[PDB]
């Protein structure tokens, strides 16, 4: 008889998303992001980086276009740099793992919803 | 102890997308589409654009360019429309429903994935 209400089918996203949480997909996400924020070359990149935005504010208030252009190709230097750090090519790999998780359950309930509306429109 | 695999997550998601198929959203949504297939303003709209739409493949095919735009022009003024039909815009206010429930769904996820994420990094 009942429909299910929105606050149901929303307390049961929530009950999904804590069994996503306790994935070896989450896990190693977790794992990855704690060794980068034990690495030396990344704290002197992100520091780095941290200061230049400082400048960059600066500059873009007082209209110095051509060096806040120098300012804004340095930090894109310097995140380049951050992406070559085996612990930064370690986290992006976990962070593709939580999204494509996250995608394919997308996925999964739009294809299932969207095949159940088919088959009842006979 | 033992974590969840992607099997597990993406079976609830199948129970997730079954809960979602026995909402109102749904259920507007499938009666709304029912009676678009009912009008017969709009049977004569889409038989007019696939009509227009079998002369464009002709017409894309032997590189009539400015025939081929001419068609193309007038299947965009008859899917225009359609839109004004008051059974296509019902139609239309079920597939927002629909589309805005499984957008509530993955935010709802993300957003509390995130955070436990978060939460975990102390
Ligand atoms: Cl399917
Ligand atoms: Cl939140």
């Amino acid at each position: 008889m009942t429909l299910y209400s929105k606050k149901d089918i929303v307390q049961q996203a929530r009950n999904l998303a804590k069994m996503i949480s306790e994935t070896e997909e989450v896990d190693f996400f977790k794992r990855a992001e704690a060794q980068i924020n034990e690495n030396d070359k990344v704290s002197t990149i992100v520091n780095q980086i941290k200061a230049l935005q400082k400048q960059a504010v600066n500059l873009k208030h007082y209209e110095k276009h051509e060096a806040l252009k120098q300012v804004e190709a340095k930090i894109d230097a310097l995140q380049e740099e951050l992406e070559e750090i085996p612990v930064i090519q370690e986290f992006r790999d976990s962070q593709m793992e939580v999204n494509d998780l996250l995608q394919l359950v997308a996925h999964t309930i739009s294809n299932q919803v969207t095949n159940e509306i088919i088959t009842s429109t006979g």
